[PDB]
């Protein structure tokens, strides 16, 4: 699709087997979802942004698919306001942004 | 242009007459600038980021230039880490997330 924005760009998402609705965030280097579980192993670590920071869960190789777009790579959790989908993920499903 | 997400989305902005490092930023609903000096009156306004929130001053009817692409709009003014250029002025200059 071409998405304007106008409003904030959510698409639903599948992931772990559940749906969410995420945030597709050109500013957002990681994917960043809220609580849920992951198979697999992790690693702590921390995101800094604004407002400060919050510690997260990092599983890799984990697929999720975007708005119909299979993708896999690191995904990260924790106490996130709202689910992210990053660079990490949007290079995988192809999205540019175009002006 | 169109833009690949496989780096930090960073253009130069150009804003009271000095260039800029900025971040194209589809999760960010406003535009906020690391401080600096700008004309007229503002008004408080407050912006969430991935660790809670801070306070900002919001100027309006700034001009800016984003990557060559003349605009004028809402600019905040406040504690950020980066520059970021939001869905207010991506949507003026015709920006679109395509995939
Ligand atoms: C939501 C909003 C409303 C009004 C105005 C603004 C600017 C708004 O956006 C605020 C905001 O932080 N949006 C983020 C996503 C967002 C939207 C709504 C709520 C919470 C977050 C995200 O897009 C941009 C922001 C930029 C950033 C800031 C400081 C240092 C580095 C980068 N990026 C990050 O925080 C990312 C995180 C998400 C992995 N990040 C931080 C670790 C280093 N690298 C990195 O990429
Ligand atoms: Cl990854
Ligand atoms: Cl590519
Ligand atoms: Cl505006
Ligand atoms: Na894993």
């Amino acid at each position: 699709p071409q998405i304007t924005l106008w409003k904030r760009p959510l698409v639903t998402i599948k992931i772990g087997g559940q749906l969410k609705e995420a945030l597709l965030d050109t500013g957002a280097d990681d994917t960043v979802i809220e609580e849920m579980s992951l198979p697999g192993r992790w690693k702590p670590k921390m995101i800094g942004g604004i407002g400060g920071f919050i510690k997260v869960r990092q599983y890799d190789q984990i697929i999720i698919e975007i708005a119909g777009h299979k993708a896999i790579g690191t995904v990260v959790v924790g106490p996130t306001p709202v689910n992210i989908i990053g660079r990490n993920l949007l290079t995988q499903i192809g999205a540019t942004l175009n002006f």
